[PDB]
C-alpha cells in the first residue's frame, strides 16, 4: 500500500509495491 525502499542516497517512497528483489528492508504494509 505505501512502500519505502532506500537504495543508496535515494529513498524510493510511493504507493503500490512494484519490485521485491532479494535484499530490500521493504515497508510495503
Amino acid at each position: 500500500s505505501k512502500y519505502e525502499y532506500t537504495v543508496x542516497s535515494y529513498t524510493f517512497r510511493g504507493p503500490g509495491c512494484p519490485t521485491v528483489k532479494p535484499x530490500i528492508s521493504l515497508r510495503c504494509e
